[PDB]
């Protein structure tokens, strides 16, 4: 047993004093008081607020294949420092879990070295080639988490469809990186005002928006549940909001970079500025802004993408697409949203738990007493610079090294156990 004293709990839309009890793998109470009984392990929380465990349902942990830049040890770690502890890992591995052989070899890894819960994507077919759609009721029971468009996968309408036509057999997402392959024209950045500035091939909006408008039609005839992964542009929130009108069960998320981030705040050719969806305008930025803020987009996830220093230290047009995301994306949103601006600690919060775990039908994100003991203890009033030192990543390419902010976490526990401690 465990108890966490002194911390602060969330009620309607104030923080309110509540001490709480663990039993195990489950909370037992949340009470204003409780007194400690045989073989308690104290754990003070001094004041601070606590939250029921953030979820993202969409994190690169890189192994297997891809360890030096990332493992499942360090991925899972550098979530619980970030206040997660759910994660949903994408399917861009090698051996890709398109697979019973690879599931399993997978779960193993999961068992043997993840610090937080971890819901695997398969991938929607064999190696991610496109040609060949997975045993989809196998690697349900295998336990994933959905069917995951990701890198140069589905490329005809027939087998996407054909593909959500399985997801919906067994009630599972289709979850989709929305990128029309002969639309990239090599880009390397959003194609606009900077992109011409720079010198850099830029990526057109219609490369993203078009598969979204494909896809809501295909899950509409499917019957199927889709999910839009991380939104970037205008045309995208209007074409997923129109979707959602027509009574289509698609679903969306944004990333905190692309809710904080434009084009504009590209200082040059710098990869550490190098995502995939690109930041893109102004007018993209106040989309994405309108649309989570009228529930077109459901939820934030953070396409938290590690990669090695060498790697991302290359021009923009050689080096990888992706930045981490894990250990500051609450504490920017906080800063920036919550203490400078409009959004409550509530409904920050909830884009982080109830509403990814809506999303997908899942049982966790809330805070209650019978739920798992899955939570973290925040550090809202003091204030911290983003360093790469902390990081318990091992990368470290994100733009937000330097960033001054408040809402830290300074402990992390999934299912009663301390899985980081500040
Ligand atoms: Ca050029
Ligand atoms: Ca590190
Ligand atoms: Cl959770
Ligand atoms: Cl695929
Ligand atoms: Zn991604």
């Amino acid at each position: 047993m465990k108890l966490i004293k002194n911390g602060k709990v969330l009620q309607n839309g104030e923080l309110q004093q509540a001490d709480i009890l663990i039993d195990g793998k489950v909370i037992k109470q949340i009470a204003p008081a409780i007194e400690p009984s045989n073989g308690v392990d104290i754990i003070d929380a001094k004041g601070h607020f606590v939250s029921p465990g953030f979820v993202d349902v969409h994190v690169h942990l890189r192994e297997p294949g891809g360890e030096y830049k990332e493992t499942i040890e360090t991925g899972t770690k550098a979530a619980a420092r970030g206040g997660f502890t759910t994660v949903c890992p994408m399917p861009n591995t090698r051996p890709v879990p398109d697979s019973v052989e690879h599931f399993e070899a997978l779960q193993k890894l999961i068992d043997d070295n993840a610090q937080v819960r971890v819901l695997p994507y398969a991938s929607i077919t064999t190696r991610q080639l496109g040609k060949e759609l997975v045993d989809f009721p196998a690697l349900v029971k295998e336990g994933a988490f959905a069917f995951t468009d990701d890198g140069v996968g589905v490329q005809t309408a027939s087998m996407m469809y054909e593909g959500m036509i399985e997801a919906a057999k067994v009630n599972k997402a289709i979850v989709a990186h929305c990128e029309d392959n002969s639309l990239i024209y090599g880009g390397a950045m959003h194609e606009g005002k900077r992109s011409k500035e720079l010198g850099i091939p830029g990526i057109p909006n219609i490369c993203e928006s078009v598969q979204i408008a494909r896809d809501v039609l295909l899950a509409e005839a499917a019957g199927c549940h889709y999910h839009v992964c991380h939104v970037s542009t205008k045309e995208s929130v209007r074409v997923i909001r129109d979707a959602k009108r027509a009574g289509i069960h698609v679903t969306a998320e944004v990333t905190p970079h692309h809710l904080l981030l434009t084009e504009d705040d590209i200082p040059g050719n710098n990869a550490i500025y190098k995502m995939n969806p690109p930041l893109r305008s102004t007018e993209d930025r106040e989309a994405l802004l309108e649309g989570l803020l009228d529930g077109t987009i459901d939820c934030i996830a953070t396409d938290h993408a590690p990669h090695a220093r060498d790697e991302k230290a290359q021009p923009m047009e050689k080096a990888p697409f992706g930045i981490v995301g894990s250990e500051t994306a609450f504490p920017l949103l906080y800063t920036h949203f919550v203490k400078n601006g409009d959004w409550t600690l509530q409904q920050l919060v909830d884009y982080l738990t109830i509403k990814p775990c809506e999303t997908f039908n899942l049982e966790y994100g809330t805070l209650k007493e019978n739920g798992y003991a899955d939570l973290t203890i925040i550090d809202l009033d003091s204030e911290q610079e983003i360093k790469g030192e902390d990081f318990l990543s091992k990368a470290d390419n994100t733009p937000f090294i330097g960033y001054k902010v408040y809402g830290n976490p300074i402990l992390t526990m999934v299912e009663g156990e301390v899985k980081f401690e500040g």
